[PDB]
């Protein structure tokens, strides 16, 4: 029971940030300060993620799934370039420090056009105590975000600007997501795509994506 | 059920190697070529792990379990070369063609006499069908495998052969172990300790082991 997990947790010094069902019966899904971690009901066995569906087609990340969760919740901060005819919701963890991030943001009319939406969120490959997280979270706290993005990208001024957004939040969540480099994208299903994609290659992945996922 | 389970991991492109009832009711620890995962018994999800037990006072890692199993199972295949007076036992990967494996070797007598016996598995840097692991292959098929290693890292040659054992079961493990290069020191709880050290550095470090892992 509840009891039980949490009493396994404190004993590691664990904080629970909530304790979810899991696809698998005697266990549950437990969100902590570690990240997402699988604990049996008894609260006796603890295994860390990633959990997979594999009875369909496709393996299906569960513990990427959960996490969209988090993900959906960091809605707000994201750095969004609709597209007018959208056709495809993409998340895309940055860095502006990365060359293949600018040559993606390069092309972002190009994703656009094609149907593509893209919603950015920070991941500093170098930490956080790094140009780069010190650099996007002025991006992020600016008054207009995209704006501030694409001049940073295009190596202009940088205004100083502060908020409460935390670059370390969208870092770990990319981490736990298994983001290692940038760009990396996070499909609607939360499985992690990490790579670069030019306009053209990536409208058509993400269309067969789709196809071989529904049916 | 092993059969559901063993469907799930082909059309994955994963091989199973040893499959286990696992202590989550309902679950199975597999060892397969992606490491050690935790399936369910209808091999409908995958858990990467590794899997711990902290039903008691500090974590016991299971993965790590499962492992010495595969171990305890390759001692048969061994190269043991035991000291007089065993204070301690080591498992040691090994290569051939490794400079330090050679210098090992060539002071396994010191390591013995200071009461360390070391436990050799192979494991060929270049991987399977290099010349290492055809070579080794030769030493590990031998009638007497201490005497042909021994030639071998003598420069002598050895009565080859075409016995049961095949070294990629050692290098798996060595993989799954965390071995990337040679010497590889395996401990008995499992613990890795990659590198080459001299027979008394290695005496010392084992002492000071004991004592830390026995609380002395």
């Amino acid at each position: 029971d509840d009891a039980a997990i949490q009493q396994t947790l404190a004993k590691m010094g664990i904080k629970s940030s909530d304790i979810q069902p899991a696809p698998v019966a005697g266990m549950k899904t437990v969100l902590t300060n570690s990240g997402v971690l699988y604990i049996t009901d008894d609260g006796k066995h603890i295994i860390q993620g990633p959990m997979y569906d594999v009875s369909g087609t496709a393996p299906v990340n569960v513990t990427n799934k959960m996490l969209l969760k988090q993900l959906n919740a960091l809605e707000k901060e994201m750095i969004v370039y609709k597209a007018p005819q959208e056709k495809h919701v993409i998340t895309v963890f940055t860095d502006i420090t990365c060359g293949y991030s600018h040559k993606l943001h390069e092309q972002m009319a190009d994703y656009n056009a094609l149907g593509i939406t893209v919603r950015y969120l920070a991941f500093p490959r170098q930490g956080l105590d790094s140009d780069a997280e010190k650099e996007m979270k002025a991006i992020w706290c600016a008054k207009d975000k995209n704006k501030a993005f694409d001049d940073v990208m295009a190596g202009k001024s940088v205004a100083p600007a502060s908020c409460d957004v935390d670059i370390a939040d969208h870092y770990a969540l990319g981490v736990q997501l298994g983001v290692s480099g940038t760009p990396a994208v996070v499909l609607s299903n939360g499985t992690l795509v990490p790579g670069y994609q030019p306009p053209k290659e990536m409208k058509e992945f993400l269309d067969e994506h789709q196809k071989m996922t529904s049916g």
